[PDB]
DNA sequence: CCTTGCCCAAACCCCACCC
DNA sequence: GGGGTGGGGTTTGGGCAAGG
C-alpha cells in the first residue's frame, strides 16, 4: 500500500519492504564471515565481496584472521575491532 | 504429479512441466525484442512491457533500436552493448 | 487440465553518503 | 589508482491457484 511511517508512494511492494526494513533497522541479511548485516541480499553479496575476491590475493588478518580482499580494509578492522591491546 | 529431480509434488501438472524447466534448462519463450528467455510463458508476457506499452513513451536505443518503456532499462542497455 | 496474473524474495545496478 | 556502505529502483525467478 503506502509507507507506514514516512507515506511514500511505492509502485513495488517489495520496495516498500525493504524501506521499512530501513525504517526499522532489520537487516536479516547476516555476513557469516564477520557481524556485518544488511537489509538486501544484494548488499551481501557486495560485502562479501570484500572478503576476498577469487583469483586475488587476501589479507588475513593477524588476530582474528578474518579475510580482505584491501590491505587498507584489514587496516580499519584492526584499528576498529583490536584496539584491546595496543 | 512428482519431480523426478527434486521430488516436488505439485497439485497442478503445468506446475510441475514449468518447475522442471528449471532443472533441465529450457527456455521455450524467447523474447522477439532482446536476449530474454524464460521457462513461463506468463514471465515472457510480463517482460514485454519493459519494451513499452501501447500509449505510453518509447525510448528507443539509438544504435540497435531496441525499445524500452523506462529511461533507466535503455542506460543500463547503452552501457552494458554499446560502450563506443 | 492449462493460462495467466499476482505475490514475494532475489538479482543487478546506479547514485549518494561515510570513514 | 579509495574502499565500502546505505538508499533507491528496475527487473527477474519461483510458486500457486482461480478461473479460462
Ligand atoms: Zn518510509
Ligand atoms: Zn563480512
Ligand atoms: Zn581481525
Ligand atoms: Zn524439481
Ligand atoms: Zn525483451
Ligand atoms: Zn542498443
Amino acid at each position: 500500500d503506502t509507507c507506514e511511517y514516512c507515506g511514500k508512494v511505492f509502485k513495488n511492494c517489495s520496495n516498500l519492504t525493504v524501506h521499512r526494513r530501513s525504517h526499522t533497522g532489520e537487516r536479516p541479511y547476516k555476513c557469516e564471515l564477520c557481524n556485518y548485516a544488511c537489509a538486501q541480499s544484494s548488499k551481501l553479496t557486495r560485502h562479501m565481496k570484500t572478503h576476498g575476491q577469487v583469483g586475488k590475493d587476501v589479507y588475513k588478518c593477524e588476530i582474528c584472521k578474518m579475510p580482505f580482499s584491501v590491505y587498507s580494509t584489514l587496516e580499519k578492522h584492526m584499528k576498529k575491532w583490536h584496539s584491546d591491546r595496543v
